[PDB]
């Protein structure tokens, strides 16, 4: 459950992990 806004980066982790879990960021960087 996130804004899909910390998806752009080659390392989305470095945006998503401040407000979301590794489960979420795993889906935005690579995709599971």
């Amino acid at each position: 459950s996130c804004g899909s806004e910390c998806a752009p980066e080659p390392d989305c982790w470095g945006c998503c992990l401040v407000q979301c879990a590794p489960s979420i960021c795993a889906g935005w960087c690579g995709g599971s």
